[PDB]
DNA sequence: CGCGCGCGCGCG
DNA sequence: CGCGCGCGCGCG
């Protein structure tokens, strides 16, 4: 749903850098719901993500 | 909630031994929250599970 | 013993696709893939690139 | 090397918990987890159970 | 189409 | 409280 990317970059337009756990426990959606989502808009250069190794991805929008 | 694990168990009460995959497609839920509560149904012994190494648990009603 | 005929495989053939694998060793694509990718950390086996090709060391 | 510093902490001081090892080598709890079912896979150290207790061999 | 994935995990 | 988990994966 574009209503769910919508509130995932809008937590991270209110947040900037976040793991999928900072966002799937605020939007009260499953994990899996906003990695798919954040893996998504990454391929469209919405979202980017840096990763220490062995860590938690950390997310936020590309503007 | 309530309602999902009713549906997870009609599921395999209409449907006999599934893998995660046969159940969430049908019940158009994510993976994670059906496996979240067929490992609770698990605990509470009405669903029951069997593994083959290396394959997806296939999972069943306890009755 | 899976690991032991995926090398053994790629000894023999060289440069080959998870296809060429399974399809030969009577296998699953998964259970072939699996053991690539635990080669490949194992530093016994690399990958070019999808579709991967592997072959030894 | 993390597994490194594991087994000779596991060599020092025997039967230990995540906690334990973590504590002395100044390191994640994850970290050292993820190495302790590595080495347990490579039937390098086992656990006895939870709160596992692990040791080498 | 890359896929190796099992995963439930929320955990502080 | 066991937790190692990264995981997005839908794939045929």
């Amino acid at each position: 749903e574009n209503e769910i990317e919508m509130r995932i970059c809008d937590y991270l337009r209110r947040h900037g850098r976040s793991t999928v756990q900072d966002i799937f426990k605020e939007l009260k959606l499953e994990k899996s719901t906003v990695n798919r989502h954040l893996y998504s808009l990454q391929a469209s250069k919405q979202v980017f993500k840096t990763v220490e190794d062995n860590k938690r991805p950390v997310w936020n929008l590309v503007e």
